[PDB]
């Protein structure tokens, strides 16, 4: 946490040169009074305050998580992109370990995001959008995973072998359904207890 | 940090205070260096890391929720419960907010593990009457629909919520399941035949 600590002749002046030194605004200000002055002509003594600016709405998510990767022993670049009147944050994170947890990226955002989300709306009174993305992985696996359903229904359709794939979240699950929702030979049905629960292809009937 | 002992080489001197320390050998921690002596601890437990990370994340969350995990070791699995006033502040969430802790906490402990560990979160057995108060959802749009012989969509719930409601039909001889809607605002749509 800055906090600078300013210096002159009342508290209510020290606030204004504080306001100047810390380029924020009246709404914008958190301080503390150390000391408020005194004249006596002229045992004057001057007053004195401590201030921030008041914490910002990235400033509460990057805290959170920061907090979070590092109780996880991760390293991770942070960065976020707030729009105020859309009211969204964009939060991306990019990182040589945010790197390794290959499948688990999808959950591991997704867990994340939930809790980053309560974090910074319970600071908030209008509800916000927080999205927590690396590099575009949402995107791109959305993509891989909707090649795979088409690929791996090639394989059902050529083999006549009925194809389970490994266990996804719900969340990716549905991308794989979906993206067979009308293939004229095959079908699509998840089985499994979470989390080892899959989606399975297998040749239409009837 | 560590306690020291001493005995022939560094073996004789290993198998020492294992003893003393009444731990065994995949647990404990060494530092190798007419005497000989050696530095030891036992190293962290599964559940003093499930309880470390907790502890750090509702600390970042500022909550004070009571841990406790039970951890049946031949099974290699661990039963994690929180509870306390501050579980109050997450009355309408619970079921995300716990599935998503859950998530990051299985995380974390099998990092620190060879075999696999699964664990479970639950707030005092909330898990479990959520899902009872589910099924007994279903079953009353079930009588409901086949009574107004029409059709309805229930609220939006996450997917592990809409399993419990299709479960719960799956078999029911006179109404269909479907999921439907898009997230936040996936719904299941129980409807006659």
């Amino acid at each position: 946490m800055d906090m600078v600590t300013v210096t002159a002749k009342t508290v209510e002046e020290a606030v204004t040169k504080a306001l100047i030194e810390l380029q924020t605004t009246s709404d914008k200000l958190t301080y503390e009074i150390v000391e408020k002055g005194s004249a006596g002509f002229i045992g004057s003594k001057p007053a004195i305050i401590r201030a921030k600016r008041k914490e910002t709405l990235q400033d509460k998510a990057i805290e959170f998580l920061e907090q979070v990767f590092d109780a996880m022993n991760m390293a991770v670049d942070i960065s976020v992109e707030y729009n105020e009147t859309e009211k969204e944050m964009n939060v991306n994170l990019k990182g040589d370990d945010m790197g390794i947890l290959i499948g688990k990226r999808g959950q591991t955002l997704d867990s994340l995001q939930y809790l980053v989300s309560l974090v910074v709306n319970k600071s908030s009174s209008d509800y916000i959008r927080v999205k927590l993305d690396t590099e575009n992985y949402r995107e791109r696996r959305k993509e891989t995973l909707e090649t795979l359903a088409k690929n791996i229904a090639y394989k059902v359709k050529r083999t006549k072998r009925s194809v389970s794939l490994e266990p996804m979240n719900p969340y990716e699950r549905r991308i794989i359904h979906a993206a067979l929702q009308n293939d004229k030979y095959v079908v699509t049905r998840s089985d499994g207890e979470e989390p080892f629960r899959h989606v399975i292809i297998s040749l239409k009937r009837e």
